[PDB]
């Protein structure tokens, strides 16, 4: 089984997939997990985050080289992917390729119906051939909350500086919102909405 | 040995790498040739194609986004290139790093000395370890022949029409000035400038 975990920054993701993982195991399931951008692993990804801090010129003031560098980063992992699918019971993604989509489509004042979800579903679903996710979580989280959460991240963390989506809080506003379509849609595959309260044992019963 | 044939687009570039590979083999030397883009063996270099051709959105008005991706492209291929350097005397490339470091400074109005020149520099032999080359040929072209050659090859092939770099005339001409400034430069490592008219026996005898 392979579960992505949605939302915008600082909504969360990184706990739930501890608390998800968590869950999972106790119940018997083996739990493999991975998390895009893959720092780190790929130079599409380092690229990216490093355009994102105010590097690369001109890089980061385009919508799709930003969407292709992070589509050149899970092509990258397919074969990754397809094998702890193999090997493991669940795979839980902390974002996958609905990331895309949400951010693109928001940082062009579109919704999840325009060009920018379609072109993303046309390249990495179609064209990459990454696997469809059986389940998509998003955790809606107001914008203000999240954005407090990453603000606090990086005053006490110097190497978790915000970048510069992360300091756009209209543009996390409108990531929500088209989120928030994507999941109403079945963008991907089937949806669920949860909140920062929902439990990590029910959670894991819908998903196993 | 690590050949690069550079120059601007519609230069003569593939029939010289075809001349010189014959040369070389008339002495006796085993050739191996590889040309970037890698257009079909890399998402990269596809993506990057198509949008020269119009799409993918807002990808192709970033300079840095379009060098990224041919970058992308060759550090796709480094252990290909490793692989043909150590099965084969003569190894050929129709295009390398320097290609990147000139359309990116002409894009800008930069010369050789330039911040895209030093980014290239900094990004695909440090970075990303592309080997530097033995010897980079410039074949030196009038950017108004190589534009009508362009331009003839896209009337006599449906399949070649004419790239967004092909039709901007005076990017050619830049991209023609700033590999002059390379060359002189020596940027990458050593450089001859060759003519149209340069005699491929010769030119081998120089490289072998
Ligand atoms: C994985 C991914 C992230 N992004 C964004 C969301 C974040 O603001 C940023 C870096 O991701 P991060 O928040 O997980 O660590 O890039 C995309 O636009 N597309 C993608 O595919
Ligand atoms: C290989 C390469 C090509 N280019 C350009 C030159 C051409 O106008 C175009 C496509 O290459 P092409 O002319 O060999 O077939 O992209 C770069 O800007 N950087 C590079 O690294
Ligand atoms: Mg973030
Ligand atoms: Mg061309």
């Amino acid at each position: 089984m392979l579960i992505a975990i949605e939302g915008v920054d600082g909504a969360g993701k990184r706990t739930l997939v501890e608390k998800l993982s968590g869950a999972f195991r106790a119940a018997g399931r083996s739990v493999a997990t991975l998390a895009f951008p893959r720092y780190g692993q790929s130079v599409a990804a380092d690229i990216a985050a490093e355009a994102l801090h105010g590097e690369h010129g001109d890089l980061a003031s385009s919508v799709y080289a930003m969407a292709t560098l992070f589509a050149l980063d899970r092509a990258g992992a397919v074969h990754t992917i397809q094998g702890l699918c193999r090997g493991y019971d669940v795979v839980i993604l902390d974002r996958y390729v609905a990331s895309n989509a949400a951010y693109s489509a928001a940082r062009l004042h579109e919704n999840a119906a325009g060009k920018a979800a379609a072109w993303v579903q046309r390249i990495e679903f179609a064209r990459l051939g990454l696997p469809k996710p059986d389940w998509q979580v998003l955790l809606a989280v107001s914008a203000e909350l999240a954005g407090e959460r990453s603000r606090g991240r990086a005053q006490r963390d110097p190497g978790r500086a915000r970048d510069n989506y992360e300091r756009d809080a209209e543009l996390q506003q409108r990531t929500g919102a088209v989120y928030a379509e994507l999941a109403a849609q079945g963008w991907g595959g089937r949806w669920l909405v949860v909140g920062a309260d929902v439990d990590p044992g029910r959670l894991a019963a819908t998903l196993a």
